[PDB]
């Protein structure tokens, strides 16, 4: 189902909304995350969705049905999470079957949606067995069921990983990705890990205090982040921000100086920013290691002392600083390199951003 949020707002007591203006438009089929921090309003948005919680102001439309005012067992929202535990004396096909035999639905038609669904979710050969009889990870994904066989037009998963131990979250986190693969329902799914929305999501909201900062592809969020705040939540470890002063073609951050790209050095000028401070972001990856880099990077090295390297797998992570301002660099492993050496890093300034000092807002070059 395609669904729209039309400037959506939720007050409560407080005459600051707890969620403000949310505007969104979902194609068919999309997996949409909600991510943000504590209070970023996700669940609340969620709850609204789903019809648990009342929106003050706004339209919000299913297949472009207006349905504000309709009940939640009327919307055709599937809460996946919901009445989630097992009835321990009936079998995994019973289970799932159990809202279907509530609703009389004649026993030919329950055995060919269950058995479907057993497919979908790899019980097949389970279908007659007890909970009991099923490991943890098999056990977990009875409960799907329901929401698969209910043939619902969008499932809604509100943070369903955040009370899991560590080997039931990967695997439900794995039959969530499944589940989306395989039957495609357009899906909202919220939570606080930013990992999560960039491996789970077709697109992704970020939300921070009840204001959506960007919607984008995970991709396209991690690339182009809007402003300081998405910069810094969405990666791991996230964007480096230096302060310095912009000149004519130079960012000279501290006692560094680095190139600027004439191609963004021009919007730059043109929007006013010579001889401003102004923010500058970069990834990790996008700090090279200057001697093992194939490319050239113009005039934008700098020598580094390493405080900590950190060799994880087949990358190290490199803990620096230009003069006081910290940074972490990513780089391939290689021998040499040790706690406490100095290295040559290569800011690849076509990678690098710029954001207004009072703003915070990334300044569009592109």
């Amino acid at each position: 189902a395609e669904l729209r949020m039309e400037h959506i707002y939720k007050f409560y007591d407080q005459k600051e909304p707890a969620v403000d203006d949310f505007n969104l438009h979902i194609a068919d089929k999309e997996f949409i995350v909600f991510v943000g921090p504590s209070g970023c309003g996700a669940s609340t948005t969620l709850r609204m969705v789903a019809g648990l919680e009342e929106i003050s102001k706004g339209d919000f439309y299913i297949e472009g049905k207006r349905v504000n005012d309709v009940a939640p067992k009327d919307r055709d929202i599937a809460m996946v999470f919901q009445n989630y535990a097992l009835y321990p004396h009936m079998t995994v096909y019973d289970n799932i079957a159990f809202g279907l035999k509530l609703r009389k639905m004649p026993k030919p038609e329950i055995k060919k949606r269950v058995e479907e669904a057993a497919k979908i979710l790899g019980l097949e050969e389970y279908l007659h067995r007890k909970p009991k009889a099923l490991s943890g990870g098999q056990r977990q994904r009875v409960a799907l069921g329901r929401a698969i066989v209910r043939d619902a037009k969008v499932f809604l998963m509100d943070e369903p990983l955040s009370n899991l131990d560590a080997k039931l979250r990967v695997q439900m986190r794995a039959e969530i990705i499944k589940l989306h693969q395989r039957l495609q329902t357009t899906t909202i799914y919220v939570t606080h890990d930013q990992t999560e929305a960039l491996t789970m999501a077709t697109r992704i909201v970020v939300m921070k205090d009840g204001k959506i900062q960007q919607i984008g592809t995970p991709k396209d969020v991690y690339e182009f982040p809007e402003n300081v705040f998405v910069g810094g939540f969405i990666g791991s470890p996230a964007m480096n921000f230096f302060k310095g002063k912009l000149t004519d073609g130079l960012i000279k951050i501290g006692s560094a100086a680095l190139t600027v790209p004439e191609g963004k050095m021009k919007v730059l000028r043109e929007k006013g920013y010579i001889g401003k401070e102004v923010i500058f972001g970069i990834r990790p990856e996008d700090i090279h290691d200057e001697l093992i880099v194939v490319e050239s990077y113009k005039n934008s090295s700098i020598k580094a002392k390493i405080n900590v390297a950190e060799l994880l797998g087949s990358e190290i992570m490199i803990y620096s600083q230009i003069d006081n301002q910290d940074f972490i660099a990513r780089i391939d492993a290689r021998l040499d390199i040790q706690s406490g050496d100095e290295l040559t890093v290569a800011f690849d300034m076509n990678k690098g951003h710029f954001f207004d000092s009072e703003t915070e807002v990334r300044i569009r070059l592109e």
